[PDB]
DNA sequence: GCGAAAGACACAGATTTCTCCTTCGCATATAGGGATGCGAAGGAGAAATCTGTGTCTTTCGCAACCCTAAACC
């Protein structure tokens, strides 16, 4: 809580810099991230960021060996989501499957019981990071093999 | 943010080796005498390599932590 409430002037300069020049912004801890569809307008804002960081508050500085740029023709992912280029919001082709491996070999009555509340977990967050994993498994399995498999234990 | 224990950076100074500077001695191509030129040892005084001192740099397994699943810092 005090690191937010001592960042303040440096969130409140910067935004009303990025919203100007259609630019959107957002910092998480102490991670930034920059997006635009406007071609050739993010090589300027290192400069910009250092300068309000020297105004701002003194003594932070940027680790230069962390900065990346990216495009639609590769991967795409912001603090752990990846963004399909349809525009939605995913947990990746090996997680998914993972999970239907998972879910198979548990079928066969062949997982420990560890793996269970392991499993149902990271399953819980997929959902609720995607809207739609559950419907699809009941599609593929069986609703009655997914509702003995949610209420074991 | 930074324990103990070895290096990097900057600044002196010291020393053996060598290379330039006398000094007179010689010599040999010209019938003895004199002269242009070169060789031999001291005697310097210059220079590259080595060595020594003082200020930082780095980042510990660093009395005093909880015990259900997933993701982030």
């Amino acid at each position: 809580f005090i690191s937010n409430f001592v960042m303040y002037d440096f969130d409140k300069s910067l935004d009303d810099w990025c919203r100007n020049n259609g630019i959107t912004y957002s910092r998480y801890a102490d991670d930034i991230t920059f997006s635009t569809n406007i071609k050739d307008i993010l090589c300027r804002v290192p400069k910009v960021v250092k300068k309000m960081l020297s105004l701002h508050v003194p003594g932070l500085s940027i680790n230069e060996s962390k900065t990346i740029f990216t495009s639609m023709a590769h991967n795409r992912h912001v603090t752990g989501v990846t963004l399909t280029p349809q525009g939605n919001l995913s947990i990746g082709r090996d997680r998914k499957r993972m999970l239907f491996a998972k879910i198979h070999k548990y079928s066969l009555g062949l997982l420990s019981s560890e793996e269970i509340n392991k499993t149902k977990g990271m399953i819980a967050f997929a959902n609720y990071l995607e809207g739609d994993f559950l419907l699809r498994l009941q599609k593929k399995y069986g609703c009655e093999l997914i509702t003995k498999f949610l209420m074991e234990g």
